């Protein structure tokens, strides 16, 4: 038969990494590719083809949670799962209306600052000379 | 203000990759983490804080689509966004009931074969001596 019309869900996929290596895809892109499911929607009219393929990434911990409880001024041990899984000794204090934390440990100049402005929560995470700024909106 | 109580949806995330490198997070982990948004639920009771942060994947990163329109026997230009981002000249012919394609370009023996067997779509992708065999079920 020649009629390839339909919606097709991938059922089996073998030597997908061998083929991608032959095309020089890097290790990381392959590791993301083999975690994708594929749907193919084929519209065929004689010898005219419309082939639409959808790759969906499926990562475990698609909804990962990280919980930290602390009191201002009370040093606590933090295990930075969700990031680098290191042990730091963390201490949170107020500097004005800015919540400031120092994470003493292997990394020097590691810590963060958290504050409110308007309807938004600002967070800046520091490690050495690298600052990451994140902004959150109130729901 | 000091009141950080609320549910906070991430709106922006700047130099997150720079920060993760400073923490020695590996490249592939960084590449996936930068695709995530997070919701932060802060329950603040004086100077005691419970911070539950949830990481989920963005929505535009939930799936990539790759669209190909072609007519049997009419060479067409393909840019393989979903794989190796190369330019090939593609030509599809029938060989029996098998839709056979040759992708002329940098890679030798690059092409694919598609055919129906039962209610199943078979796809074999070749590059050199590497063959990827895929089977699709009709949805």
């Amino acid at each position: 038969t020649r009629d390839q019309n339909g919606t097709w869900e991938m059922e089996s996929n073998e030597n997908f990494e061998g083929y991608m290596k032959a095309l020089d895809i890097d290790f990381c892109t392959r590791k993301i590719a083999v975690r994708c499911t594929q749907t193919k929607v084929i519209d065929q009219d004689g010898d005219n083809f419309k082939d639409k393929t959808t790759s969906t990434f499926h990562h475990h911990h698609h909804h990962r949670n990280y919980d930290v409880d602390f009191t201002v001024g009370v040093e606590f041990d933090e295990y930075t799962k969700s990031l680098d899984n290191r042990h730091v000794k963390a201490l949170v204090t107020w500097e004005g209306d800015v919540l400031v934390c120092v994470q003493k440990g292997e990394k020097k100049n590691r810590g963060w600052k958290k504050w409110i402005e308007g309807d938004k929560l600002y967070l800046e995470l520091t490690c050495g000379d690298q600052v990451c700024r994140q902004v959150f909106k109130k729901k």
